[PDB]
């Protein structure tokens, strides 16, 4: 189709004239996001621009992964790829990428930040990232960095995840990451869950850690220092040196730190936010948990068709990555 050019704060913008009235809206991973309404199809939509998508083997590599998880989530809880284009005519003269997706409205950052939710409004917030998640670690995909700022919600609670397998933050992480154990599993983004979810019912982050000795120390206060099980598993001299260091804490009365709380709710926290990550639920357990008892519906949770990372593990040519990329963008086939 026929492109249109624009500046919008400091950035140029070359998109197809079927986008219309662009305004900004904020950053996004590696790129800026303009609103726009598409006259194709009549939705209102998020535009990203990657920044400097090509300008290393990191970057390359990068927007090649982005592209690939987009192209590849088609589910209602997480943001999926309406449209992928460049302004660029061949792949010599390609070196942009602009991602289409529906336009949400708000954050959970914006949601949360003072305004208090009902007990309601969280089994439902809460029920559908964990929806989302079933179907991203299905693909064999973490998002490892889930929080608040990456939960898109509109103005009747539907919610997406977005920015996952990109891979403070700090707040929401597994105490294993902040441990930097390489061997870490799906279920961090389940810790994130809890930490998300004990926020929307309290009103306040639940570890507010300053640093990661910080953050370490908040975490093992509310859940206690590792028991014995969990001490073995852990090769680390260094680690173990500090964790077994530490004045020894007891595991917490959750019922007593979340008094108040749905008592539904606080079982679930305490599932979720296991220091052992080996005893914490998975997001296929946890919709199946009570408290979405009005919303779980087992025929209505789909899984992800399987999704090829192999790339992740290749050394390639910025070339290579840059022409990989291409042949995406011109594969790419939208939805119905
Ligand atoms: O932090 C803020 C605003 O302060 N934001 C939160 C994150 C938000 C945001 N980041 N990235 C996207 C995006 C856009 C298109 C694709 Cl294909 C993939 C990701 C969005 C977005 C924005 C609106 N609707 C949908 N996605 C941008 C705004
Ligand atoms: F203070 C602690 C100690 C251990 C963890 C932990 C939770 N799940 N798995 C681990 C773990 C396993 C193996 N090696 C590691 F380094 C960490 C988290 C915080």
């Amino acid at each position: 189709p026929t492109f249109y050019r624009q500046e919008l704060n400091k950035t140029i913008w070359e998109v197809p004239e079927r986008y219309q009235n662009l305004s900004p809206v904020g950053s996004g991973a590696y790129g800026s996001v303009c609103a726009a309404f598409d006259t194709k199809t009549g939705l209102r939509v998020a535009v990203k621009k990657l920044s400097r998508p090509f300008q290393s083997i990191i970057h390359a590599k990068r927007t090649y992964r982005e592209l690939r998880l987009l192209k590849h989530m088609k589910h209602e809880n997480v943001i999926g790829l309406l449209d992928v284009f460049t302004p660029a005519r061949s792949l010599e003269e390609f070196n942009d990428v602009y991602l289409v997706t529906h336009l949400m409205g708000a954050d959970l950052n914006n949601i949360v930040k003072c305004q208090k939710l009902t007990d309601d409004h969280v089994q439902f917030l809460i029920y559908q990232i964990l929806r989302g998640l079933k179907y991203i670690h299905s693909a064999d995909i973490i998002h490892r960095d889930l929080k608040p700022s990456n939960l898109a919600v509109n103005e009747d609670c539907e919610l997406k995840i977005l920015d996952f397998g990109l891979a403070a933050t700090r707040w929401y992480r597994a105490p294993e990451i902040m441990l930097n154990w390489m061997h870490y599993n799906q279920t961090v983004d389940i810790w994130s869950v809890g930490c998300i979810m004990a926020e929307l019912l309290t009103g306040r982050t639940l570890f507010p850690g300053t640093d990661h000795i910080d953050q370490l120390k908040l975490i093992l206060r509310l859940v206690g220092t590792p028991g014995a099980e969990l001490l073995k598993k852990i090769s680390s001299e260094s680690a173990r040196n500090y964790i077994q260091s530490l004045t020894q804490m007891p595991k917490m009365n959750f019922a007593n730190v979340f008094i108040g709380a749905n008592p539904l709710a606080v079982d679930l926290l305490e599932k979720m936010l296991v220091l052992d990550s080996d005893k914490r639920i998975t997001a296929a357990q946890a919709l199946a948990h009570a408290y979405f008892a009005q919303y779980h519906d087992p025929d209505d949770e789909p899984v992800a068709d399987p999704y090829d990372q192999s790339f992740e593990s290749r050394d390639l040519l910025i070339d290579e990555w840059k022409s990989l990329t291409y042949d995406e963008v011109i594969s790419f086939v939208p939805p119905p």
